[PDB]
């Protein structure tokens, strides 16, 4: 039958609208707004109006929460099309609204919800339905109790509401639309979409893996920083197929009495065992099974073995999937990571500039922002926030609009009127205020990220530019021709050339042109853990790299251990040797199946241990060289994308003037220059304030005196004094050691 | 304990038995790892149990453990676990077995090449090539999902009856897998044949008159009071093919290589006790015969040369570790003892003794004929250069080392990509004016190796041995000599 | 334990009210500092009290510690000890208004320079000025 097809959610809301491909409603004789009826299990039906999509397909049908709870299906489900435009007007609708959503609101709900809801929309609505309607702060949702004539009407704009009344008890059956699903997660898109596929089939059809006869999956194990979402994947999953989302939380097992903990995880799987396709959430697993050598007493070795008997009891029966969540994936005991136990690890990683965007739109949705912030410059200026930090940001700024508007509600009443709820408004100045007083829980972690430095960014040095593009791109986007031969691509490179050259915007650059995640571990930080603290930490970053493939880790200045090697004593010698040790024995390991590119800074060549030069490694010796002057009319340029438009400027005159120099100085002259010109400007409003103290608004309103606009003549003072970093004897250091490598 | 008491009940009054006891190292540990008193009083209620097992009837008990070490040692001595098995990873050969034995019940299209998917798997154990196989049907059943959408509760036959695997499949399910084994020593019988190296044939020779004869013909050994040599020293250039004579030669008389790098060697020479010295011996013993190797063995004699060398009092540890234990070899097990390196001055006379390694080889520079061979058997591809004349290369380029010829080729060929890369992109770019204007199907001109490019590619060559390294060696060669 | 439980238990059916957990570092110190058991009970116990505030009639509660360092770290995390404020030792001009305080019951004669009292007594809390 051309009418049973598969249902998917919505992105633009719209409580009355579904989405068809053209071919469908072609062959199905209908036309525009026809309103169709929709009939699903229980013998529901929702009634609705067709419109067309630009990349629907024929057998798929979009549509939103609302109308999918009405009909009492899932997603992935079939649903009847069966068209019929004949609705006779409605002459007298009775809307109530339900109990626990109009808690201390009162007021006139006709005027402030409903008013603009069904404001020329001519909505078709159908007796014993629900709907949810955006308030000025909260979400009420109503339920249509009585319409005349029975049941089948259209709102038009000559009827009666009668919304006066008691609420509505809340039923037993229903999803309570006012709860978590898949539209409640932003910047977990890719993760998602894994527990999502390896999840649905045992869940959604029990019965097809009796058949087939595999093995499904058994556990699933997230780990990442407190506050960035893990136990709401595990509520929205649990919503949405249909489950018995069970939880079992980590403190109030350990601290029940004694040996009784025992009994209440034993009796925990029980109702997971008769109660239908459960879902099982062990939340801070790290508190409960710890490493062997942190579990100091008897009874914390009790839970631990009692933890691992009931999962290997888990054969076949229900299908009852468990997953637990963890801040630190090395802090759980190794004997949990073996097989028909927690295998399948997932990551949920700090949200990156683009994903802090999408949790502001996620929890502002009920908010009424005036048309002043901007949500991109939020975005972009909250740098260490976790998911959670964020949904406190939404809730000061708008405790600070009704801190500064409590004259109108002066002590009110035990309810307040819902009409000075939706005059409110919150303006950028809340959210500045919001910011000042946050403290970020982030900071200190490593950040996997794309970079967003372009090409362009970085001036001359072409030649190296087409250099490591061969080494990236070609190997892993065309394969075929490496497949055969036995050829070996390149698994490093290693940069050596004068300081403040532009190494670390090379490595940069690449990771944004092939779209790969970046990890850079600075020098100091490699030293931290070369004393004392064991050689653990050099395990993870390789994990943390492998795991996130493509990467292209980055080593900055490696020849730093060498140096503390060398001085009056160099103690740390064999100690030096220790993070080399484990650099080369988690260097060699990697399989050409997955890629990491490995890319180490050095300024001084000629210290570097021969042991890390070999073929097999890093191997190719690239030198970057010292910008030669026509190259500064290009890194000088690279300094005025900000605006400093010096008249007459003369760029090329500018480029002449300067000769020998390096990349890094060559930004601080721009720097130096502009700071006068700022300095400058301030001494000018100064004397213009000063001025205002004679002449009331009479003869000086800032008429455009002082201004950016940044002057020649300002330009070229702070260059008298500059630092030649080209060191005679440094330059001629690496030259020749630059030809003794050439030949 | 009552739980195991009443576990040999059992086995005692039903019939010839067998107790399998999963995980011991859970429930017996080390003693020292041993605090509470609840876990000390569960290892001697085992001890007691089998020390009971007098006759009776016939049963046989068997514990599977992960690390030796762990097991506490009062689980070793007589009437107790003595006899030990090794279950380890399976090999290139061996995992080709697994896959035909889950994939048996499958139904696999004419496509799959599974010996393909054997070869490339490496580090996957037994368990994680069941889970491979497994996400190769559910992945092929996902894509037929319409066919069997929702249906009914039972699975039609034929519905079944018509899938089919695709390597598609296996491939899909290779890249979203964890191997489990990965940093684990692996020991097999290498695949490196004597073809694979060219020249020194005097040395290729010799070790197969110090290592062969004396465990095929022992009869002419048992007379005279022969002890056969139990060690070998290579030294020479570095880069130069020691470590391919000895996976060379553990090919031929088919034994177990074990490999010990220097970064290895370097791994418990600080801070870590010397029990890692144990089982590394300790898995040569079982593993018998089998050819260890020992990789830049001087690296801790020269990380104790330098500005302090603290580390001399931690030099003499290790040394003193294979020292200790390499005297006390038997000569009915057959282990092998090879060591190379590159700076033989420094290493300390004392391993440099009879009764221990004492054949110094030296291994020269490679030969002129030689060179023409090492330059044949790295370019053994597809490195068709039309008339190359191949006989050029060995000449002009004289005195260059073995590791440097291979890496010379290397380079020649990847500028060779480069060309053809640009070669498809000029005709891709051509494409775009003739739309589908191929009366003949071609699509790359088919790798068409040119001999130009193998000139230019020389240009970058590079001189890394020297005239002062290799006078270092020919004088000490010399003091050996004289 | 059920001391504790019976804490909250008054709390949550007694109106707006404030819970004050005096020495808090007495009772959840650092968890490599917790040696026994019934020392890792009673950090458990409190942390499951906590998470069980299910928008209450905005029970309140507060925490008074010497050194934030010797705090266990499970006690930051949001849901519970997030906002944390600190109360140094007053200054200079702080301890004059300290003097006038207690001294404002008694009767002093006209010759005491409170200032000059102030200004001296570096190295004392607010606790020192009242003895
Ligand atoms: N898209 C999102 N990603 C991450 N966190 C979110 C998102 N949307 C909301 N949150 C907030 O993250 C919190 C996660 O709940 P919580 O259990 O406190 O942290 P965790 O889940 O890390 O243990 C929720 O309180 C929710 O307000
Ligand atoms: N295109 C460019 N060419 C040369 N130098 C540049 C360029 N762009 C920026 N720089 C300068 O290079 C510096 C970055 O130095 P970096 O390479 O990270 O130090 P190091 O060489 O010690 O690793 C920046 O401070 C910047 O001023
Ligand atoms: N017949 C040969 N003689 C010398 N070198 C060879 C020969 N065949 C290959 N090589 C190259 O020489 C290099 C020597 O490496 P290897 O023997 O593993 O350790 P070492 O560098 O200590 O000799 C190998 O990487 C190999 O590519």
């Amino acid at each position: 039958r051309p009418n049973r097809l598969i249902v998917d959610e919505a992105i633009n809301e719209d409580n009355s609208v579904v989405s068809l491909s053209q071919p469908k409603m072609d062959e199905l004789q209908l036309f525009r707004g026809d309103t169709v009826l929709l009939k699903g299990k229980k013998r529901r039906e929702a009634v609705c109006i067709v419109l067309s999509d630009d990349t629907c397909s024929d057998e798929k049908i979009r549509m939103n929460r609302v109308v999918r709870n009405n009909l009492r299906v899932r997603l992935g489900d079939v649903i009847s099309i069966q068209p019929c435009p004949d609705v006779k007007y409605g002459k007298r609708i009775h809307v109530l609204p339900i109990d626990d959503t109009v808690e201390g609101i009162t007021g006139n709900l006709f005027e402030v919800y409903l008013k603009p809801y069904f404001l020329e929309a001519y909505r078709p609505i159908r007796k014993g339905d629900i709907f949810l309607v955006r308030g000025g702060m909260r979400a009420v949702e109503f339920k249509v109790v009585e319409t005349d004539p029975s049941p089948y009407c259209i709102v038009a704009p000559d009827t009666v509401i009668h919304c006066e009344g008691e609420p509505i008890k809340r039923e037993d059956e229903e999803e309570s639309l006012n709860e978590v699903g898949y539209d409640d997660i932003g910047g977990c898109r890719k993760q998602l979409a894994q527990i999502k596929e390896m999840v649905e089939l045992p869940l959604r059809h029990p019965a097809l893996f009796k058949a087939i006869g595999v093995k499904p999956p058994r556990g699933i194990l997230l780990y990442g920083p407190p506050g960035t979402g893990k136990t709401l994947i595990a509520r929205a999953v649990a919503n949405e197929t249909g489950a018995f989302f069970f939880l079992i939380n980590g403190p109030e097992i350990m601290s029940k009495l004694a040996g009784e903990s025992e009994s209440n995880l034993r009796k925990a799987f029980e109702e997971a065992e008769k109660n239908a396709p459960a879902i099982i959430f062990i939340d801070e697993l790290d508190a409960i099974a710890p490493k062997r050598e942190k579990t100091h007493g008897e009874v914390e070795r009790r839970i631990v073995s009692q933890l691992l008997t009931l999962m290997d009891g888990l054969k076949q029966r229900a299908h009852v999937i468990v997953m637990a969540a963890t801040n630190r994936p090395n802090s759980i005991d190794p004997a949990l990571r073996r097989f028909g136990r927690f295998d399948r690890e997932v990551d949920i990683g700090i949200p990156d500039a683009t994903g802090r965007l999408e949790i502001l739109q996620i929890h502002t949705k009920n908010m009424k922002l005036a048309d002043d912030v901007d949500l991109e410059q939020v975005a972009n200026e909250t740098h260490g926030h976790v998911g959670a930090d964020l949904a406190a940001l939404c809730s000061e700024a708008a405790l600070q609009a009704i801190r500064k508007k409590m004259d109108l509600i002066d002590l009110e009443d035990e309810t307040i009127d819902a009409e000075v709820m939706n005059s409110l408004a919150v303006t950028m100045d809340d959210f500045r205020w919001a910011l000042s007083q946050s403290n970020p829980s982030a900071l200190r972690e490593t950040v996997v990220e794309v970079p967003q430095v372009t090409w362009e960014d970085i001036g001359g040095l072409e030649d190296v530019k087409r250099e490591l593009q061969e080494l990236v791109q070609y190997p892993v986007e065309h394969p075929d021709k490496f497949l055969k031969f036995g050829m070996t691509p390149s698994k490093g490179v290693l940069f050596y050339g004068p300081p403040g050259c532009g190494k670390t915007l090379l490595a940069k650059a690449i990771a944004n042109e092939c779209q790969a995640n970046f990890i850079s571990i600075k020098g100091p930080e490699l030293l931290t853990m070369w004393f004392g603290e064991s050689e653990a930490n050099v395990r993870e970053i390789f994990d943390k790299a492998r795991q996130a493939a493509p990467c292209v880790l980055f080593f900055d200045e490696l020849d730093s251990i060498a140096k503390a090697r060398g001085g009056n004593i160099g103690d740390g010698g064999g100690a030096a040797d220790r993070v080399i040790n484990q650099i080369l024995t988690e260097m060699d390991g990697m399989s050409t199946k997955k890629n990491v590119f490995i890319i180490g800074a050095t300024n001084r060549p000629d210290i570097i241990d021969p042991a890390i030069l070999r073929p097999g490694r890093l191997d190719q010796l690239i030198y970057i060289p010292l910008p030669d002057e026509k190259s500064r009319v290009a890194i000088l340029k690279a300094n005025l994308r900000k605006s400093p438009v010096a008249k007459d400027v003369d760029l090329e005159f500018l480029a002449k003037m300067t000769n020998g120099f390096s990349g890094a100085d060559l930004t601080e002259i721009c720097q130096r220059a502009c700071k006068l010109a700022i300095r400058e400007s301030i001494e000018s409003e100064i004397r213009r304030e000063r001025e205002r103290q004679t002449n009331p608004s009479a003869m000086e309103v800032e008429e455009d005196d002082p201004v950016p606009e940044i002057r020649r003549d300002h330009f070229e003072e702070a260059m008298r004094f500059a630092r030649r970093s080209v060191s005679d004897n440094d330059i001629r250091k690496y030259e020749m050691f630059a030809q003794t490598l050439q030949q």
